[PDB]
């Protein structure tokens, strides 16, 4: 559908010493995958795409705690397009909280939702996500919005991992399709760390162990 | 310190001196605070924040009404400062969502309040975009303090100079401004001015055009 | 004509502890006059104005060694407007070198110019300046360009000091009209220092003495 | 280290993946380096520069052909790093202006060459946007070194991977790129693409449309 910028399994990303990384993360990473400014540029084209489709009207839906960073930037770029409209265009920002927990037994997925979503009826709703792996967060967000009978529904995600997709709702706007590696930085922390890391990088084993839980 | 004081005297800035979207040509009076000025002040606030709360964990709690632009920017500057620390400092970011009612701002209605007990024994920075009568905050302080945090500080982009004020003063003030109704940057008006970068006084023809 | 943003003699600028200033300049300044981002926003409106007038065509003329900073930013904003034109618009950047020396005796002003200005004939030329005080740099740049018979001539200056103007060519685009104080930062260094200072501030006596010559 | 190597293999990026001005829809083949990637790399180069030349004075010498965007950006990052130093480090910024002639790039024609003897006994960083055959630089190095600087390093945004290359290698490389003719960011084409943020390979219909 437009797989986004494809970062392939074959020799992925960039060597660490090529970009600016906080010294206190010198050992906590393997490679860098997507430098910040690269995220920005892509996110910019992405906002252009969104307006192509959406815009009757638009309710941008942010997924809380985690997804604020990418939402912020994506919306900054959109606000940027809107400044030139001949009529001022109302956009409404909306929020769901959503947390996940390790399943442990069974397989069974654990999702804890959101609250107050009256502002959804008959509107054009964009779901904004940080990353897609198993597809459950997306699937969860999907049926949740269909529940409030909107007009239109699209999913934007900065990241889509190249993994065993169960079958679902293929995202409409994809920032980057990346290898099956565990990534931190930009929008993805690891137990409260890496927030000051602007780039999407692969966490190392030293990092995982050091940044406990 | 009451932050950058913008006087009752000569208000702010003439509209044509800065870049504003054509669709708002009519909906404003003055520019109080251009976007970049907000950024520069915010960069400083972030620095003040680390001086008093740095090293320790800190839970950044955003008072989420209609947007979190300010929160977003404050945290980028804070993250920018934390890039230098010898040790990586973990930062917990959370939101407390308020819905609006009633004239009677002191009555808060929290919606997004997951484990409020995560706050217990932690260092909380509460981030707010504008303080007016001061009622919302002071009754929000009451709620928060019951979960006995180790310490609570408050940071507001804008503190309005009003008689209607009950005297609550934030620990970090971006700008002390005149008692006029402002929009822009982080303050929307019935879903409008979201794309306006600057803090500007809303005109009467804008007040009518966009009113709920 | 449009005096620009007026910073008046009466209680000018902001207290130092209100903005972010390099620690190594803690004592070398009195007040801050124009924070960086404020310069940016104004510069932005300024680029809009320029396009109003100019644009047949445009030759933006940069004054070398000193004026590169403001030129860079002003042109970045203009490039930004140009991206939306339906036809790609050629802009030509041009350069003069220009140095001044303390007069000492007489009064007599010393100006050392520039070289190769063939690309001036019949074009629309913008003179870009950092600051206007006595008006001589502007006057010098003026008669120099009139010498190559252009079509149109305008002066943009970020700063205009409120001082004894001798009489000349009043600038077309003014960023800020500021008090008669000695200012450093942003585009104005002091013997190689203050380049890392983004804001326009008033140099103190400690600063003057410390930053020798 | 040869900088960020962009392979002959899979070139760069599909045009529709990034934001490019509508008037160039037709005048390009691929995006090699999006603007923000340039910025991020440049931020690192600035850091590498300070590691080897920091503390000392350093004269930043920009090789000025048609523009100095890159120079401008490199110096902002350098100034950004210098904001932290205990002592203020004075930085001398100068330009050396070259005009173009003749196929024979090694023959330089300096125009803007005020006191070239200011370089004597100083630490010079020479900043260039693209290196191709390497002739311009190596004969520019000859000129500069005669004023006996204490030390000369060279920094180039782009080093082109060409057989036509005489083997000169800069001390700091932004990106090693394929042997294709690129425009954008800092490289204009007969006054065009100045407003193009990214490094992109120029198409043949763009080569014709804008040719001198
Ligand atoms: O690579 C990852 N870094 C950080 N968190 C990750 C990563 N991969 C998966 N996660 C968990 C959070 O996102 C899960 C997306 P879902 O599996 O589609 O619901
Ligand atoms: O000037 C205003 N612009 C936008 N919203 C405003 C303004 N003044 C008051 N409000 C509503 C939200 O501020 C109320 C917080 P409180 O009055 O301190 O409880
Ligand atoms: O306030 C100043 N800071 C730094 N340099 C300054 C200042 N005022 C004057 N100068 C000298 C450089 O500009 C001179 C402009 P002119 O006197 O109009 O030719
Ligand atoms: O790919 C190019 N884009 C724009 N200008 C280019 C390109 N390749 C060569 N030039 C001309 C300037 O570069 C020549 C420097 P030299 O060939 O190392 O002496």
């Amino acid at each position: 559908r437009s797989p986004g910028v494809v970062i392939s399994d074959d020799e992925p990303g960039y060597d660490l010493d090529l970009f600016c990384i906080p010294n206190h993360y010198a050992e906590d990473l393997e490679r860098v995958f997507i430098p910040h400014g690269l995220i920005m540029d892509r996110t910019e084209r992405l906002a252009r795409d969104v307006m192509k489709e959406m815009g009757g009207h638009i309710v941008a839906l942010c997924v809380l705690k985690g997804g604020y960073k990418f939402f912020a930037d994506l919306l900054d770029y959109i606000k940027a397009l809107n400044r030139n409209s001949d009529r001022s265009i109302p956009m409404t920002v909306d929020f769901i909280r959503l947390k996940s927990y390790c399943n442990d037994q069974s397989t069974g997925d654990i999702k804890v939702i959101g609250d107050d979503l009256s502002t959804l009826t008959g509107k054009n709703v964009l779901i904004v996500e940080d990353i897609i792996d198993t597809g459950k967060t997306m699937q969860t967000l999907l049926s949740l919005v269909r529940q409030y009978n909107p007009k239109m529904v699209k999913v934007a995600s900065l990241l889509v991992k190249r993994t065993p997709r169960s079958v679902g709702y293929k995202p409409d706007f994809v920032g980057f399709e990346i290898p099956d590696k565990f990534v931190v930085g930009y929008a993805l922390d690891y137990n409260e760390y890496f927030r000051d890391l602007n780039h999407v990088c692969v966490i190392s084993e030293t990092g995982k162990a050091k940044y406990k839980a």
